[PDB]
């Protein structure tokens, strides 16, 4: 029982000293008092050695080897010297500190060797106009422990004092409605009024205590440089509890013997407060890690171990602009494919061409019979320039040059947010990628579409060039002629228009994209990510570290 | 009928002189002898003025005015000093001559002016080792005279010598048979053996002659440095015949008195002569005129005269190959238009392109029946990357790339000749006309075949690229492809061809053409001829305006 308790506080103490002391249930044995409290006065006796600007792992134990050593650390030496174990205070505080009286929220751990230092782990805290700093700063800091169920409370006032309105009472009141969690310690008796007088104390009263109270004392105060000795002032304060007929009597129930029943609270404490530790712990990870889950596959180093992932996402890229050309693509419910919105679009070409057939048709059907029936003349070579009626049917077509065009366009702008559309879907991330392809995404439009129009353009010219190649025959035989002109348009724009603006569009993006891949500084380059996703994840990444070793510990826990 | 008959030889003289002297049956005096003749003799005493390098033209007349002028011209005075007009003989003689006793074909006029001068026209002619020169020279001039029917023949020798083998007669032996058409007079009768003697004479015999004879003297020919005067050096002569018994008598018959009875010849002779004369010429007229009438429309001086000309034949050049463009060009009996030669080949495509419609549709179907049958497995995704059976359809296709450049070729074959033998056809003359059309013609091909081409291999790379866009029906749906694949083809070929070669080279050709029209100096280079055309005709067109000049006189011949 007694071996197991003792390593027992001692996982506990490593757990937060390495910790992994955010996000604790966590309890330890926390020190308050104001500068007058005298709980300073039990530290020295309980060093021997013994300013504060921080919270003070105080870790001390008895193995019985040599003379005691002295150990530190300041920011995550056995000289057996108590003067300096108290001279490195004053130094490494001031470092956070900055030499002035300051305070900070950090830590610094003190743990000290001995066979007559009783074994235990405290953690002490510091001590009229406005506005204050430091007063606020130190009364704000107590208030952020005492405020979690499993800390504990250590109050140090004189024994003659307002009981009922000792300053760590109200403290204790502001956080504290149990009253069972608290314990409290009373100074320099010597100080009383020559025994209880007036004032009956006997506080070892005004609030039930779960573990109970403690009488100890500081001797002289006033040897500031007198330096009586730890072992020889705690041992002659012996005297003191036994003449006065008051303190004297309580040897039996309340007394240096802090220890004995100091470390017995901290350690039964600690088995308190496993039940559930266990439970929440182990059960955090699982609420933490699924979140994980959800992203992260991180960035890696090797010049070599780089260029895979980047050959990756460049590849997987194509792939959907491939689906999209091959008509093949991923669509939502009740949504259409990139290729199938085409094919309407192209069917309305050919609607708008057989528009045009009819207009055409009936139009020139019309100015025939009217200009016709001017005859009028003599029978001669005639009759108003034919070619000129030939023409005519030419007209109608030179005006689908235009709408051509326009048809290429809107188009364009179907497959031009079609690719821009794969690209945010795939690189939201990388932003510097997804950078870099909407210049090519968009950069080769420009080409793809410039020489694209070209040929629509120039078809035309062919079109208008490229002439044939009865009275009424005439009609049949001019009509032949739109009756043809129109399947090639209806069938050719398209073909140049899919052409160049899908597919080779494409190609020539994809081509684009593995380009990337030729030098070593773009891929840090490339591989950027926001502060949202690089921020977040690093953050909870090393929770994720932390909090494992404590599961590991936990149940490592050998009792 | 005196009067007429004078300047009747007049107009003859003026003729020759200013003429027009070759191609002539034309009729005059030539005089001939040998340098012993003593024919200078005769001369001198006509002259009273008198070495020979080619005939004279010795004109003389009596019109009663002062003392008589001397004159003449070497190349086409009045000093009345007959030294002087034979000292100039000597000087222009031998300017054609050399300083050398040479011989030209080429003739120098010499007309006198006097009141003792018999009005005549005469026109004498020049006087042991091989081989000869000068002496054949001479002897070769006197046969290219007296060969033409017309021409006269005069010869001298004197009174005593072989009258039969008289060296004149060998001459007029050689090309004078009728034995009509020739008159000889014999000198120097005082040299003869003081009379008749052993040779009776009596010339004035061994040829009958139509106009007869004369039997002058020089007198003494001695006095080579003596002197003696024209006007009695002929008059003193005349004491001479009024002697001697046989030579005396004859004062009735045969007489300086030469005059009387040798213009009297000579005038009538041109009357003899001008009748077929007229005839022949008047018509040579129109002989020769149908000739021009053949060609030679002549090139412009004005630099504004000049172009117009060029304007004409840049215009005319192009609208001929408008009209092959348009189709309806000037084609010969039983031969084809070049419009209408495409047709076939364009047909002929279609045909081709339907082989391979069957072709590939048979092999199609044929290595899916085949191919399908493997089957041999568990049914599973298969079925042997269908894509895999849609290239099948393309590979036919595909096919028709190459031989779809060709018919491109073979057509601008046609066209390159086409407008090649428009330009031979129209430029045969201004070969650097011609030339600078062929750069155009051929350069052009260039161009035109050169971005010809691409678009059909282009297209069919759209074909490729452009993919679509039951296990029975496949074959249909995928044969759709093929059926409508070909439908565009057989039709855009054409078009691309036809538009590229035919249209764009002309309208670009044209274009071509008409730039040349820019500078100054081109035009003279432009329009140069060959020599057959440009020296032919040149000579052709002196002869006209030489030749009609004596139409013009002759009909204005008053008599």
């Amino acid at each position: 029982y007694e071996e197991k308790v003792r390593p027992c506080i001692d996982l506990i103490d490593s757990l937060r000293a390495l910790g992994v002391e955010q996000d604790l249930a966590l309890p330890a044995i926390a020190v308050i008092g104001d500068q007058s409290s005298g709980k300073s006065s039990v530290l020295e006796a309980l060093s021997g050695v013994a300013v504060t600007r921080c919270p003070l792992v105080l870790k001390l134990k008895k193995l019985v080897n040599e003379d005691k050593w002295r150990g530190k650390v300041s920011y995550q030496i056995e000289i057996s010297d108590a003067s300096e174990v108290e001279k490195e205070i004053n130094k490494a505080q001031n470092a956070i500190a900055g030499e002035g009286m300051g305070i900070s929220h950090e830590l610094i751990t003190l743990e000290i060797s001995s066979r007559d230092v009783p074994d235990l782990t405290l953690i002490d805290l510091p001590g009229g106009n406005q506005p204050a700093d430091i007063g606020y700063k130190i009364k704000t800091l107590i208030k952020k422990y005492i405020q979690r169920q499993e800390t504990i409370s250590l109050v140090v006032v004189p024994s003659n004092v307002d009981i009922a309105t000792t300053e760590a009472l109200s403290m204790a009141q502001e956080v504290d409605p149990e009253g069972d969690r608290t314990i409290g310690i009373l100074t320099k008796p010597d100080l009383v009024d020559k025994g209880t007088e007036d004032k009956v104390v006997d506080v070892v009263l005004v609030f039930h205590l779960k573990k109970g109270y403690m009488i100890v004392k500081c001797r002289g105060q006033q040897e500031i440089q007198d330096q009586l000795s730890l072992s020889e002032a705690l041992q002659r304060e012996k005297i003191f509890f036994e003449n006065h007929p008051y303190f004297r009597d309580l040897l039996e129930e309340g007394k240096p013997c802090l220890a004995e029943k100091l470390t017995s609270e901290l350690i039964t404490h600690i088995c308190k407060s496993l039940p559930l530790l266990e439970n929440q712990i182990k059960e955090t990870h699982q609420r933490i890690t699924e979140e994980l889950q959800k992203y992260g596959v991180d960035i890696p180093e090797d010049e070599n171990e780089k260029m895979f992932f980047l050959i990756d996402k460049v590849n997987a890229f194509n792939q959907d602009i491939t689906a999209l050309m091959q008509g093949e693509e991923t669509v939502g419910e009740e949504d259409i494919r990139l290729f199938t919105r085409l094919r309407h679009e192209f069917h309305k070409w050919s609607t708008i061409i057989e528009n045009n057939f009819q207009e055409g048709h009936k139009i020139l059907s019309r100015k025939i019979q009217k200009f016709e029936n001017q005859a009028a003349a003599a029978e001669l070579p005639g009759f108003v320039n034919y070619r000129t009626f030939e023409t005519i049917v030419k007209q109608q077509i030179k005006a689908l040059e235009e709408p051509a065009v326009d048809m290429l366009h809107t188009v364009t702008d179907m497959v031009r947010l079609a690719f821009t559309d794969v690209s945010i879907k795939n690189f939201e991330e990388f932003f510097n990628l997804h950078r870099t392809a909407k210049s090519k995404i968009e950069d080769i439009r420009a080409e793809q579409e410039r020489e694209g129009e070209k040929l629509i353009r120039l078809h035309f010219q062919m079109e208008q060039i490229v002439y044939g190649a009865s009275m009424e025959e005439i009609f049949q035989h001019l009509m032949a002629y739109h009756q043809e002109a129109s399947k090639r348009i209806s069938s050719h724009i398209p073909l140049i228009i899919q052409f160049f603006m899908l597919q080779t569009y494409g190609q020539q993006l994809q081509k684009a994209m593995l380009q990337l891949l030729q030098d070593k500084d773009t891929y840090s380059w490339l591989l950027k990510e926001r502060s949202d996703t690089s921020d977040k994840r690093k953050f909870l990444k090393e929770r994720l570290a932390r909090l494992t070793q404590a599961r590991r510990r936990l149940a490592q826990f050998p009792g």
